[PDB]
Formats: C-alpha cells, structure tokens, sequence
C-alpha cells in the first residue's frame, strides 16, 4: 500500500481549495499552498502517520523527481508561447537571458560571499546564484495578457522566463556536477569540450527528436489518442534519453522541443491541439501544487532547526540585492536592445524588474541541492533561502505589480477600445431586448417571470487650415480603422492564415503610430522575400542534379512556407483595399481627400499586384503548387459548411454527418502533407 | 535515475507503433502488444539491461500496481457509459452480470476441479472462475455502435461489462483474502457482517464520495483545471480510502462514483466534459498498455518455465468449455431476462455469448495472483491459462464476432437510412459542383489545377386495396419520419434535451416498428409521471413542518428535474406536432387521409395540451421556476449567437469576445445552480 497516491490525491485537494478559495485576493494560491505544506509539514512532525506519509514521498531521491518534475513544466512554458512573436523577437530575449542569467549569477555569487557568512566557495555561490536567478512569472503574462496593447512585452518576458530557467538549470546542474561530485579531476581541453558537446547538443538532439516526433504526428489519421500518448512519450524519452544515456543537458532538448511543436500543430488536428493545450496546463499545474507542498513540508521538517536572526537579515539583504541586481542588469543592457527595431522604454523595463517570480523550477532545484548535500548545513540553508525568496517575492511583487500595472499608466483602457467596448455592449442591450420583445409573444412563455429573467440576464461593461490637416488625420485613422475591421473579416471567412493576420494587424498598428502615412510597402517588403541562402542552395542543388532529392525536397518545403505566407499577405492586401474601397463612400464625405486615399490605395493594389505576377513567374510550379492548396481548402471548408448546416437542416443525424466530418477531417490532412511543387500543366 | 519512465516511454511508442501499423488489420493492437512484450521479454531474459529494466518495472508490488491501474479503468469504463439508456435498463443488467458471473464463476470453479490435474481447492478454484470471468469487450461496444439500431444491446453489454469488473473483482478479493491470507479464522455472524459490510458500504461510500464531488464541482466557476484535480483527486482518494482505510469494497465505490458523475455534467462545463472524456480515455488506454505489456513480459519468463502439453490441452478444453458455460447461462436466463420489457432474442443472445471478450481486468488479477503465490506453482498456472485465454479469445472472438455480424445480418444498412445517405452524397455533390463554378470565375486562383482537386474532393458512397392500406403504412412511416426530422430540428433551436429527443427518437422508431399506430400519447405519458413516493414525501414533510429544510430542497430538486424532462418533452412533442402540420400539405396528396392524419394529431396535439395545464395546476411554483430557467437559456443563447456573429461581422475582437464567452458561460452555470421552485407572485 503505497503513500504517494493519498498524498498526491491530498496535494490536489489541496491545490483546489487554494484555487478556490484565492481567486479574488491578489495573492496567488502557491503562498496559502506553502503555508498549508508547512502545516502539514509540521502535523507529520507530531503524527506519525503523515510522518509516514511525508518521509513516503517529500523525502524522495532528487534524480526521480527532477526528471519527473521539468519535463512537464518546461513542456508547458515551452509549449504555451506564441513561437511567432517568440521568434521575431528571439535576438534581444536571447541575449538578456544568457548574459543577464550569467551576469545575475556572478554578481549574486559575489554579493553572496561579501555578505554571507558560510565559509562557502566561488562555485558554491555561483550554484546558488544559478538557483536564484531561476524565474517562472505566470501571473506576471497574464496581468501583462490582461491589460491589451502589451501583447510584445508578454512575449518577451514569457520567453526571457522559458530561457532563463532552462539555462538556469543548465549552469546549475553543471556546477552542481562539478562541486557535489568531485571525483572527477579532468583537463581544460576535455572541460571546454564537454561545454561544447553540451551547448551544441542540447538544442541539436532535440531538434532531431522534434522532427522524429512531427514526421510521426504528421502521418496519423483519426486517432487523436495516438497523438497525445505519442506527444507524451516523446518529451519523457527525450528529457531521459538526453539527462541519462548521454552526457547531454536534457533540459535544452525539452524547451526546444516545445518551441519547434509549437511550430507545428499545423500537422496536428485542432481538437488534439486544444487537449494538448489543456492537458499540458493540467500537468504543469499538479507539479507545481506536487513541488509547492513539498518544499513546504521540508522546509518547515528540516530546515527550520538552523534559521536565525542573521540568517534572517541576510534573507532581507538577499531580497534587496536580487531586486538591486536585476534592476541594474536591465539598465545596463538597455542600450544593447535599444540599438534593436524593437527597443524597450523604461516602463517596460520597470514592470520587467519587477516581475520577476521565483518559481518551482527553483523551489525544484533547491530540493535537489538540499537532499544531495546530506547531513551538513549547506543544503538546509539553500532551501530555507529559496523559500524565503520565494514567499517574499511572490507575496509582495504580486500585489505591488498589480500597484505598478495601475501606477504606470499601461493598465488604462484605450478610448477607441472603450468607445467599442460601450458599443457592444450597447448592441448586446439591444439584443437581448428585442429577445425579450419576442419571447413576449410566445404562447407557452407569456406566464414566464420576466424581472428575475433580466436580473439575470444582464451584462454590465467590465470597463466601466491647420483644422483641415487635424481632420485629414481623424480621416486617416478611421481609414486605418476601417482597414482593421476588413482585415478581421477577411481573416473570418478563413481566406487568411493566423500569422498573415498578425503581420497585418501588426503593420497597421505601426502604421497607426504615425502622423500622416498608411500601411506602406516598405515595411511590407520582407513579406515575400524569399531572397537569401534559400534560392542559393536551391539553384546549386538544381545544378547538381541536372540524399539530394531530399535536400531539394526540404529547400522546396521552406521556399513553399515563406512563400504561401507572402501569398496571403499579399492577397489579404487585396482583398481589403477592395473592401476598403467598397466603403470608401459611406466614410468619407469630401471628394478631394476621397480621391486621395482611392489614389493611395489603387498605389498600393498596383504595387502589389505586380509584384505578386512576378512571385508568380519567379516560381511557376510553387505559386500553383500553393494556390491548388488554398482552392481545395476553400472547397473543403464549404463542403463542412454544407455538412453543418445539413445537421442544421435535420435531414442528416449527428451520427453520419460525425462521419462525414471525420472524412473530410482525413481530407484536410491529407491536404497538409500535400505534394509541395506540382508541375504546371501543358495548354 | 529511475527506470519506470523509460519503460512507460517505451510502452507507449510500442502501443502508438501497434495501434498505427495494425489498423488496417482486423487484429486487435492488444495481442501483437502483449508479442512485443514476449519478445523484450526474451530479450530481457538474454540482455542484462533490459533485465534491469524489466526487474524495476514487471517486478513491482500487486497493490500499487492494483490500487494505481484499476481506479483508472474501472473510472473510464464507468465514465463512458451512457447513463439514460444504463439506468433504464438497470435492473436486467444488474441481474444478469450477477447471476451470470457467480454462476459462471461456481461453474468454472467446478470445471477446474475436476479437470486441472493439480490439487486445488474449492477456494482457489473459485478464484481461478472470478479472474476468468472478468470481460473487457471494448472493440465489441465500438463495433455495436458502428452497426446502427444496435443501441439497447451494446449499452446492455457494456454496463454487464461494467458491472461484472465490479463484483468480479469483489469476489476475487474476497477470495484472494480467503486463499492467500488464511491466517484469520473468523466466526459466520462475523462473515456475514463483512459480507454485508462489504456490498452495502461499496455503493454507500461511492455514493456519499461522488455526492461530495458532485457539489464540489457545482460551485466552481471559469477555470477547468480546479474541475480535472478534483475529479482525478476524488477518483484516487475514493479507491484508496476504500481499499486502506475501510474494509469497504473499492471497485464498486469508483463504479457508483462514475455512474454519479456521468449521471451529472449539467454541472461541469462542456469543454471540461470533453477533455474529461478524452482524458479518461487516454488514462484508461495508457493502463491497458502497460497491463498489456508487464503481462507479456512477466508470462514469457517466470509463467513458461511450467508449460506443457497436458496444460496446453487443458488451456484448450478450458476456453471451450467457458465458451459453453457463457452460452449455457445466456441460454437459462434467457426467460427471466425476457419477462422484463427489453427481451433478449437468440440473436443478440448469441452475440453477446461471443460478445465476451477477457482482457486487462483478468491479466491484472492475474499478475495479483502471480506475484501473490511465490514461488508455487499455482501463479504460473494461473498467469500462463488467463495470458493464453486472453490473447485467443482476443483474436478468435474479434475476428469470429466480425464475421458473426456479417452472418447474422445485424451489419444490414437500413434502406431508408442508405436513401438518405444517398441524397446526402447527391447533395454535397452538387454543392461541391457550384462551389467548383464559384471557384471557376474569380481573379485569385484562375491559374490552379482543378483535375487533381476535384480528384481529392470527392466524398465517396461509403455504403457502396389492402396493397393500398400498405402504401397507408408507408405514407405512416414517411410522416414519423418528419415528425423525427420536426424533434431534431427543435432540438437544434436549443429547446429539447438530450434525454427528451432519445425519448421522441425511440418512439419514434417503436412506432416505425409496428403496423398501423403512432407516436401516441399513452407510451408517452411516462414522462411526466409524478406518481412516486418523492410528493408523498414532500406533503408528509410539509405537514410536518406547517434538517428537514435541506430534505424538502432535495426532494423539490428531484421532482423539479422529473417535471423539466416532462415538461421539455410535452413541448417538444407540441411543437413537433405543429411543425407536421405545417408541413403535413406536401407530402400527402388524398384529403380524406390528409384529414384523418391531422385529425389525429390534433387530438395528440389536444391532449396532451391539457394534461400539461393539469400539470402546471399540480405545481405552480415549480413549473414557474421551470419555465424561467427555459427563458433565462433563451436568452442568454441569443446573447451568444449575438457576440458570436459580432464577431463574424468584426466588429468585436476574438479576446473581448472570449471574455464575454466566459461571462455568458459563467451565468449559464449560474443558471444550472437556481432555485428548483420560485414561489408565484400574488395577484
């Protein structure tokens, strides 16, 4: 009769009382989950019978719980990013991980051996630096998700999170091979090569095993189980395969991974996609509340018999230092992003400082280090100091990031946003009376309450000269306005793709940041260039011929991605500048700058047009290769229209039209591994 | 490092391999996963890794293994059962998985004993019946559900599936304590105590657990996790508690938790009840596969270092002669089983004696068994007979049942279901032909291929005087089948639930059924029958009160879901009779039958019209509550298809709009926990 399962059924029960319970407060629920761990930390200390539960499972090996525990959680925080934003942004957020996450290091290792006094070494601080610089701010991306226009900032401390505690693992598990298994003297020669095999084979293996596992999910019809138990086994055998059969740091492998199956699902069927989305949630949510409880449960067994006065000003200091140390990080590699297309204003650097949470990945590595120490001092004061960190910085970041969203001015709701907000839900006002009007009329209703019907139903707002060149420009922004709402309409009858929609919205919002010009050409010339090593290497290896068919085939694979990404950007171009054009009139009522903006936009269809002829004459037998594929996605998408609304008709039942579906369903992906260059055909 | 993921990765690539290469085949995956699992186990009996693998893994504990696999199975199968068609078929099913496995389970005891060449007893013979009993026949359900008007006996043959896992392993565990554990000798009222203890407090703890549960997840609003801990934590404690802490029987506890849960999901959110299923379902086929496997690895090196001839044609005789005894106990409780409304006919009597399929239920007792007898030779024999049993029962009986109904003529395709396929293939023909012309004439996709896309796009057939009374009964049979069409076109208005349109569909075809009668009114008149001891109950407890506050809000709970379901099929069948008589001009042609057909459901339509005011005069309040609840969805149903086409119109962005889906969700919710009975308002 094992333990493990009444405590992991207990940690749940727990976990959702927390959820519960917290949901208004703006501390989170890992605080009121570390304060009952220690609660029941301290309950086994005077039971015996959860003192046999907790030495079952909170005094367990540090292998089997790590290797356990970072799979899911970096899975997750690899697998719920934005991998298109993630990767335009990919320079800066790359660079300020790496060289703050090492800097932060030094500099904590440093103050660690000004302040403290253990007769500790330098790798032994830089081990505790590497601890805790460890982030993980999930309440930080969604108060940043919540408030709108921070779309990018999200993006980038979401991806400044998933670098920095993989990388945080890394150079903690190399200091910690190096310090608590020192039987191993070596060379310099064989150090810096095992960094490189390391740092090169990390990212190399996984990205093999990422391509294994979307051929796999590629080649799979109508079974989404095989796909998630495929998805499953993939990221386990990989984190094992990496962290035991080789000398590989595992960890690399898993978040890249993540980034490259997040950079797919294209291949994988949308239910499957929201299952992963919600089953991976699910499983970085129980080892968060599992890790949580036990750190909790330790601390207050183990690490409490050797916490004193001094220890406790060095735990303020050591808070006031991280803070201190971040701050000055960031402001130092300030110019360095600034020299970027995208730079940083100081508000964002501000609300980047301060949200910083320590998080379970931490709390994990603590527990490693505590347990692999053993009998001495060292362990007990690494964990005591991680979960002091980590109560302060959650408990009071929390509440005053919430403060400073409010503070700073960046939580404010948008006037056009809001004038929208107040017209939906003056529409929704409108609807459900007229609903009301009608349900009046109704000979099995008319007996039916109607005060308690619109109390219920009854949604309120969560929110609560030189004049003709003014009007030119409040006549440029409702045209811009305009070319959002076709833009949103052209990506809902699905002519669009998502990242064609992003790159559009995204053009026409920094076409909004200025005065007088619309979405130009200028910023919409690296849409459809696929002008690079790409044609270089293609034009070799058609030399050559005439493993290199697959070469040829992987080249033409990539010319195909970039080039059905231009194609709809173009054409979404198309369609809504003859939208835009449709609704001209209604808008604008002057006729000079009427035939102004047809002028600018004619400019820009003309543009476009010709430069999509020659995209086409470029490359014959991909431009036909890819508009076959959007054809027989039309023709597919209204053949399951007219299979809905044939289920709307009640002429076919739910079972054969489920049927139908799942046909067309094997259709579409039979689609997605289509040829990717048909020839053209003869006259 | 442990060893357990490594094998669970590997079981899980070997499953998804399995499941992929052989779907083609009619051969189930279990049995070439249970050879896949022969041979590594060979290999590991050769190479000393997989030795070392297999020794960590294959060698584990019976409980943990017990007590971590079958809650999870046990959950599912319980989970995925329809519970309408389970509850109103109890009571045939509950006597027939009964009797049928204790007897089956006497039989096969006295079969063993005087047959087996070894010396054992009546108990462990016993024992030997309870493990062989045990049926899974998951592909058997899935193939009854695919052969159309097959409902009634595959729900029939899943919950006797279901139920004889329950007191199969019951009787199992009752007599594994008996065998293997004799060292307690215990009086008979003391048996019969823990008899009684045992199959009154199964039931009882599951039913207060899944109660618990039930409320717990009533009040739990816009997050789903919370929804997937509480389930998972309440199925693991409710086996555990059961099992440890209690002498309570802990597989009827998670089966009554189950059948509680799945009679819910008007509490849990859809999404939650879609990933629930899905979940479940990947849990319950991640446990099959590693039953599968440990089972094939642990019967290839310790269970066949016994085998021989003799045991091999006493394995023979014995899955004939159990083959004989299911038949011989469908064949007597024929007559008992058909004096009840549903009869089992010799058909459907023969396709559920083929029907039994054993599987991972067995092979887990098995290994119990197994590992439970030492170094006897008693575990081989056991592991090696229900190993072998499985494996060709599996492969036999799936490929044997195909070909049954193949013989048999349940596999027929109906020719009015094959006609409207057939209309529905013409239909998506010409539709996909006008969407091919609308595609023909545009300026975007002019240049495409259209011989191999109208050559992908092709949704192909995948079913490849008193003569004049007749053409009475098929013009009957016509106007049933708009009357079907009217039910399931109300129900996709969103007025009719799903247990009211099973309702009107089975009456629907039991009126297809006979000769020359209807959907009448006294086949109908079952719905609303508040004749019960529930307004005994509430009149008695009124008298009474002019704890028991909270007894009269559960019995006025109760009749209020009996009155919503008659309620909600009186309108249904109301609004279907006059949609047929809107539509009752033009398929029927002769006036004298044009008016006695609606002559005839006037006087349905008349009925049953007054018959719900007598009802609504029982029950003011309640029938008020009952119709604010329809009013308060209505409306709330046109809000969502109002922020759903604001969206298709664009005017509304996808964030502000899924905030909105969450506030209508969150009311909706709300709208499931109101008052069961409003008081009326006074004059």
């Amino acid at each position: 009769a094992p333990k493990v399962i009444v405590f992991i059924s207990g940690s749940c029960l727990f976990g959702a009382i927390s959820r519960s319970l917290f949901k208004k407060l703006p501390i989170p629920y890992t605080v009121v989950l570390l304060i009952l761990g220690a609660i029941l930390g301290v309950v086994a200390s005077n039971v015996p019978l959860v003192e046999e539960h907790t030495r079952d499972v909170a005094h367990m090996d540090p292998h089997v719980l790590l290797q356990i525990f970072l799979p899911v959680l970096i899975f997750e925080s690899a697998f719920a990013m934005d991998v298109h934003t993630f990767m335009r942004s990919f320079s800066q957020v790359c660079i300020l991980a790496l060289f703050g996450l090492v800097v932060a290091s030094v500099l904590t290792a440093v103050l660690a051996m000004n302040l403290f006094n253990y007769n500790w070494n330098f790798s032994e601080a830089m081990m505790f630096g590497a601890i805790m610089s460890a982030t993980d701010p999930v309440a930080v991306v969604a108060l940043l998700k919540d408030l709108g226009a921070s779309k990018q900032l999200g993006t980038i401390i979401e991806g400044e999170s998933l670098l920095n505690d993989g990388c945080a693992i890394v150079i903690f598990n190399v200091f910690m091979k190096m310090v608590f298994f020192p039987q191993l003297t070596s060379t310099v020669g064989q150090n810096v090569l095992y960094f490189l095999q390391v740092a090169v084979a990390g990212p190399l293996w996984g990205y093999a095993v990422a391509k294994v596992t979307v051929f796999f999910l590629s080649h799979i019809f109508n079974d989404a189980l095989v796909e998630i138990t495929i998805t499953l086994a993939a990221t386990y055998l990989t984190y094992y395969i990496g962290d035991i059969w080789l000398e590989v740091s595992g960890v690399l492998a898993v978040v890249v991974l993540g980034l490259i199956v997040n950079a797919e699902k294209t291949s994988i069927s949308p239910e499957v996609e929201v299952f992963l989305h919600r089953f991976w949630e699910m499983l970085a949510y129980l080892a968060n509340t599992l890790i949580f409880m036990m750190v909790g449960v330790v601390v207050t067994q183990k690490a409490l018999v050797a916490v004193d006065k001094m220890d406790w000003f060095y735990l303020i200091i050591l808070y006031l230092a991280i803070t201190i140390i971040r701050g000055m990080v960031i402001s130092l590699f300030s110019p360095i992003l600034s020299r970027i297309g995208y730079g940083l204003t100081w508000r964002n650097a501000v609300i980047m400082t301060w949200g910083g949470l320590r998080g379970a990945v931490g709390l994990a590595l603590a527990l490693v280090v505590e347990n692999l120490a053993g009998n001495d001092v060292i362990g007990s004061k690494f964990l005591f100091h991680t979960a002091g960190i980590v109560v302060l910085t959650l408990v009071i970041n929390a509440t005053t990031i919430q403060t400073l969203l409010r503070i700073l001015g960046m939580s404010d709701i948008s006037i056009p946003k809001r004038l929208a907000m107040a017209g939906a839900v003056r529409r929704i006002h409108e609807g459900q009376n007229r609903t009301l009007n009608m349900l009046k009329s109704d000979r099995f209703l008319a007996d039916a309450d109607w005060d308690i019907a619109t109390a219920a139903c009854e949604i309120s707002d969560p929110y609560s000269p030189r004049e003709f060149a003014d009007m030119m420009e409040e006549a440029r922004l409702r045209m811009l306005k305009a070319e959002k709402i076709s833009y949103w309409k052209q990506f809902e009858h699905g002519m669009l793709a998502r990242e064609a929609l992003r790159l559009l919205v995204q053009h026409a919002e920094v076409a909004a940041d200025e005065k007088d010009q619309f979405i130009l050409v200028d910023d919409l010339k690296k849409s459809w260039q696929i002008k690079g090593i790409y044609p270089w290497l293609k034009r070799k290896l058609e030399d050559l011929i005439s493993l290199i068919p697959k070469l040829i085939l992987v080249v033409n694979g990539k010319i195909n991605n970039q080039l059905s990404l231009g194609y709809d950007v173009g054409k979404g171009y198309i369609i809504g500048e003859e939208e835009v054009g449709k609704i001209i009139d209604r808008m604008v009522d002057n006729k000079k700058i009427l035939r102004e903006l047809k002028h600018i936009s004619e400019t820009g269809r003309l543009q476009v047009v010709k430069e999509l002829g020659l995209l086409q004459r470029e490359h014959p037998g991909i431009a036909v290769s890819v508009k076959t594929r959007q054809a027989i996605r039309t023709i597919l998408n209204h053949s399951r229209e007219t299979i809905h609304e044939l289920q709307g008709a009640g002429l076919l039942d739910e079972m054969e039209a489920h049927k139908l579906e799942l046909t067309v369903e094997i259709k579409m992906k039979r689609l997605m591994n289509a040829p990717s260059s048909i020839p053209p055909p003869p006259p």
